[PDB]
C-alpha cells in the first residue's frame, strides 16, 4: 500500500477534488485530515460546501479503513489552521501530506470587479495556500519529511476575460509554490502544483455558472478551452497527478507545475 | 512626443516612479504622482516621504509640464478613486497609468509573519489591482490607455525567502494579462516591465546592506550573481525607457506582455 | 535613437520585414548591408523574393543617404555569409547590428511532412539564424560592440495544427538567442529576440496561404490568433522593436523575447 | 501494467533507454529497442556499441518479455521506418514511443564547428521529428499512442557553450506541443520529460569531467559533483535514470489520456529558480 503509515491534509476536503484526493490517499493507505469552511461566500455565485458534504467525505474516507478527522476551518484564518495542524499532527502522528486545494473562482470584468469579491479570490486561493503551508511546514521541517501539493489551473499561466481575481490568484500560487520549494529545500520537504484544465466539480456544475440551462447548453465553451475533445475532466484524472508528486520517490521532483487540462497546455507554456 | 497626454504614476515621490515621471514631463506629458510618504512596520528600509514627494512635484515642473501630487496609499481603492477625479478636473483624463507603487521584504517560510504577508501582497498586488481598477473607467469613456505594470525578474522566478514578494510579482503578471483582456476592445493596453537589481532606495539602504552580509563594495558580488552582465545595479532611467516605449502611441498592438530590463537574468530562463 | 557611424545587417532583406528592418536603420543613420537568397524555394508553396526586390531595397537605403552592399546569400550557407561578412568589413566597417530576419514558412500536418520540407524550414528558419549569429560575432568581439537582434514567432512560444516544422526552428531560435546572450556576454553584445504575430507581408498575403480566397475571406482567421481585433499588424510595428532593442542604450538588455502580437501574449506566457 | 503494449525506445542501448526500455518490460510491456552503436566524431565522450544494445536486449527478455532489436541512426527517417514496420510485424505494433536518442557538445559561439552544429540538431530535434513521424500512422490506425520526447533542464534555460544542445532541446518542446496538436483526434498524447543532471554515461565520463575542473589534471566523480550540484537546487549533483523513468511511466500509462502536450521536470528543483 504506496501510503500506508502516512497521514495527509486536504483543505477544501469537504467535496470536489478535495473530496477525491482525500478519498484516494484514503484506499492508498494514509490517514486523512480535511478542513472545509462549509458555507457559501457572499462574493461566490455558486453554493460552497456544507458541514452534511464534510461529514460524508469523513464517512468515505472512514469506509477504506482509515482515520480520519475533521474541522469547519477557513483558510483566510491562520490561527484556525494552525490549530487544526496541532490537532492532526498529534491525533495522527505527523502530516506527511499537504494539499492546498481549498478555493473558489468568481466572473466579473474590471473595472467593476468589487474589492470584496477580490479579496476573498485572493485571500481564500492565495493566501490561504500560504496559510496552509506555513501552517504545515513546522511539524515536517521537525520530522525532515513532507510533500506539499499546491492547487493552481490551466489559467495560473494563462489568462481569459472577466477572471482578474481568480487568475491573479492562481499566477501568485505558482510563485509561492516555487519560493516554498526554495525555503523548505533542506529539509526533505517538496512542493509542487497541479495546473487543472476544466474539472467536473460542483465549482463548475451548477446553476449559477450554467447561468453565466442545461450541462448540454454550456459545453461547446468549456471545450474550447481545451485542445482534446472533452469539456470537463474527471476529478480523479488530477488525484492521479496528486499521487505521482506526493510520493516519497518524488523525492527530487520540486518547484514544479503539471499540467491536467487537456491538450490546453499543447498551446503554450 | 507625448504632449497633450497626461499620466498617473504611483510610488511617484523616489526611485524609478520619480524617473519614470520626470521622463514622460520630458517628452511632454503631465502629470498625477502619489505616493504612501510613510514607512511601514513590517519593511525594514525607509519608505518615502512628504518632501521626496514634493521634490518629484518640482522636477516634472522643471521640464515646463504641469504636475500634481497627493499622499496616497494604493492599499486604498477609494483613495485613488478621489485622487483619479482630483487629476482629470486639472490635467485632463488620463491616458497612461504606471503601477509603480511597490515594496520588498525578506523573510523565510514558514517564519513569515501574517502582517508582512498582507502588507506586501497587498501593495504590490492588490495595489496594482487598484489602480487599474481607479483609472479604467475614464480610459474605457475616453477609449485609450496605455497602463503598465511594475513586475520583476523575479515574478517570473524565484529565490530564498522572498515568498511574499515573489508571489505578489506572479500576481501581477497575471492580473497585467487579465487586464489585457478585459481592457481591449477599448483602445488601451496593458503590459509589465520586470526589472533585475535597480539602484534605487529600495536596494540602496542600510537594513537591506545589513541584511545580504556593511557597505555598498560588500553586498556587489552578492547583487551581481543575479545578473548575467557584470553590472551589480541597473539605472533607473534603464527601465524608464522600456517604459515610454510601452505606452508610446504607436505600441497600440503590444499587449500582456512582459519585458525584462534584468542585465541578462532573463536570458537564463523564460 | 540615431545609428550614425554603425553599420547594419540584415538577412531576407529583399522585402517585407528585413526591408522594413533595413530602410527603418538607414533613415536612422547607419550604413546597410543586406542579403537575400533572392530564389524559390521547391518546399515553400508562395514566393520567395526575386533579385528586383532586393536591387528595390538597395535602392531605398541608399535615398537616405546611406551606404548599402548587398549579396545574393542563402543563409543556410555559413561560408558565403561569413564571406559578405568580410566585404561589410572591407566596404563598410564591420557589422555593428544584425537581424536575423531570413525565413520561410510552411503548412504540413505531421505525419505527412516531408524531410525535405522539415529540412528546408529548420535550416533557414534555425540553422541560418546560427549561422548569421557566428558570421558577425568576431567582428562584434573585435570591437567589443554588438546588437544583435533574431526573430521567432508567437509560435516560438505557443504551438498550432499543421506546424512542426516552423514552430520548431522559432522555439529554436529563442534557445539559440539566449545562448549567444550568454557566450557574447562579456564582449559588449546583446542578443535578443522579436516574436512578430500576423504581419502583414509576402509570406501571409499570397494566393497559397490564403488558401475566390480573397483577404476579406481570411480576415476573421487570422485575428482569431491575435486578441485585439486586427487581422495583421505592419511590418514597421516589429520594426520599431526592433529599433528600440539594438539601440546603445540596451546595453543591459539581453536573452529577451518582445512580442509584437497584438495581444496573443495575454492568453500565455 | 502495460501487459499487451509494446513500447519502442530509441537510444536504448544505456542510459535512460535502457532504463526505460527494463522498467516498461517488468511493468509488461514487449520492447522494440534500437541505438547508433557508433561514435560521433563530433561528441567527445563514447556512445554506446552493440554490445550495450545486445546487453539491453537480454535485461528486457530476462522480464519474460519479446524484444527486438537494431542498429539505427535516428537521423535516418527511412532506417527508423523499417525498423518501425519490422516491430509491427513482429510485436503488433507500437503503442509507446520513447525518444530518447540524443547527444551533448559543449563550445561557444562563435567557435563551434558547423559539422557539431548539424550533428546535434540532426540527433535530437529532427531524430525526434524522424521517431514521431514513423511512430505516428500505426498509432493513427489503431487510434492509441503515447508518445515521450526527452529535452531537458535547457530545453526551458539555457547556460554557457551550448548553443548547439539547447537550441535542439528548445526545439524538442515546441515540436511536442505539435505533435500534440496534429495527433490529438486519434487518441495519441505527447509529452515531454526534462531531466536535470543524470547518473549515465553521457555526463560519467573521461570527457565532461576535463571539461568544469580543466585546472586539474585527472579530475574525478568527486572533483565536479560541486559544479553540477549548482545546476540542482537540492544537494544531489546526479539522479537516477529510474527517477526520470517513473514520470515516464506515469505519462504512458493509459490513464494519462488527457496529459498531452506538457513538460515534465525532473530536476532536483532547477524548476523552482525558473519557468
Ligand atoms: N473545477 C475546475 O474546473 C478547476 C479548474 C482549475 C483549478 N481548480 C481549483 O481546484 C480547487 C478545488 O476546486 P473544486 O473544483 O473541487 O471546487 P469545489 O467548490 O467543489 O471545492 C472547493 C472546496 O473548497 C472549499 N472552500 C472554499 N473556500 C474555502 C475557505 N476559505 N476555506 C476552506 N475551504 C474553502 C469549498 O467549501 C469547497 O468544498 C480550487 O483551488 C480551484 O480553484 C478547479
Ligand atoms: N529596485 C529594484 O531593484 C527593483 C527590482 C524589481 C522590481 N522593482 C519594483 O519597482 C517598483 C519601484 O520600486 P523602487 O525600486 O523605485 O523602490 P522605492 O522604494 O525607491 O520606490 C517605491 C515607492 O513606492 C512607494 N510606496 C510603497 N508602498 C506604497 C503604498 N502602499 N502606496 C503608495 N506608495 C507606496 C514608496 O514610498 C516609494 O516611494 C516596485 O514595484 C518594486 O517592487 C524594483
Ligand atoms: N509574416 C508574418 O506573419 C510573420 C510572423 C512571425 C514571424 N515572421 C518571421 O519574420 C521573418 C521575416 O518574414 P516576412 O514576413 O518579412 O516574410 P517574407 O517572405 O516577405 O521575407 C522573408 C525574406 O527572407 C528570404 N529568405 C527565405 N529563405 C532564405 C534563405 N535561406 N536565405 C536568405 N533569405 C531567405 C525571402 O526571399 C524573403 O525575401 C521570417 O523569419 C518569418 O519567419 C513572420
Ligand atoms: N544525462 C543527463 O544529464 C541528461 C539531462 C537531460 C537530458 N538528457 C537526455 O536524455 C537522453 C538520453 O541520454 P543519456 O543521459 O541516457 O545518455 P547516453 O549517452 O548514455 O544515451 C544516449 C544513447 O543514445 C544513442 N544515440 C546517440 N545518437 C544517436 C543517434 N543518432 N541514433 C540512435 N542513437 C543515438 C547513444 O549511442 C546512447 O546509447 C538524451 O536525449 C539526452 O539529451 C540527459
Ligand atoms: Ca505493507
Ligand atoms: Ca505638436
Ligand atoms: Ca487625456
Ligand atoms: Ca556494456
Amino acid at each position: 500500500a504506496d501510503f500506508e503509515g502516512k497521514t495527509a491534509l486536504i483543505t477544501g476536503g469537504a467535496r470536489g477534488m478535495g473530496r477525491s484526493h482525500a478519498v484516494a490517499l484514503a484506499e492508498a493507505g494514509a490517514d486523512i485530515a480535511i478542513c472545509d469552511r462549509c458555507e457559501n461566500s457572499d462574493v461566490v455565485g455558486y453554493p460552497l460546501a456544507t458541514a452534511d458534504d464534510l461529514a460524508e467525505t469523513v464517512a468515505l474516507v472512514e469506509k477504506t479503513g482509515r482515520r480520519c478527522i475533521s474541522a469547519k476551518v477557513d483558510v483566510k484564518d491562520r490561527a484556525a489552521l494552525e490549530s487544526f495542524v496541532a490537532e492532526a499532527e498529534d491525533t495522527l502522528g505527523g502530516i506527511d501530506i499537504a494539499i492546498t486545494n481549498a478555493g473558489i473562482s468568481t466572473i466579473a470584468l474590471l473595472p467593476e470587479v468589487e474589492s470584496a469579491q477580490w479579496d476573498e479570490v485572493i485571500g481564500t486561493n492565495l493566501t490561504g495556500t500560504f496559510n496552509t503551508i506555513a501552517a504545515v511546514a513546522p511539524g515536517m521541517i521537525k520530522r525532515n519529511y513532507g510533500r506539499i501539493v499546491t492547487v493552481s489551473s490551466m489559467l495560473g499561466h494563462s489568462a481569459n476575460f472577466a477572471q482578474a481575481s481568480y487568475v491573479s490568484s492562481k499566477w501568485g500560487v505558482i510563485g509561492l509554490t516555487k519560493c516554498a520549494a526554495h525555503d523548505l529545500v533542506g529539509y526533505g520537504i517538496t512542493v509542487n502544483a497541479v495546473a487543472p484544465g476544466n474539472i467536473e466539480t460542483p465549482m463548475t456544475h451548477n446553476d449559477f455558472v450554467f447561468g453565466t440551462p442545461t450541462l448540454k447548453d454550456v459545453e461547446s465553451v468549456f471545450a474550447s478551452l481545451h485542445l482534446q475533445y472533452a469539456p470537463f475532466l474527471k476529478p480523479e484524472e488530477v488525484t492521479r497527478a496528486v499521487l505521482f508528486l506526493v510520493d516519497e520517490a518524488s523525492s527530487h521532483i520540486t518547484g514544479t507545475v503539471l499540467p491536467i487540462d487537456a491538450g490546453a497546455t499543447a498551446r503554450m507554456i
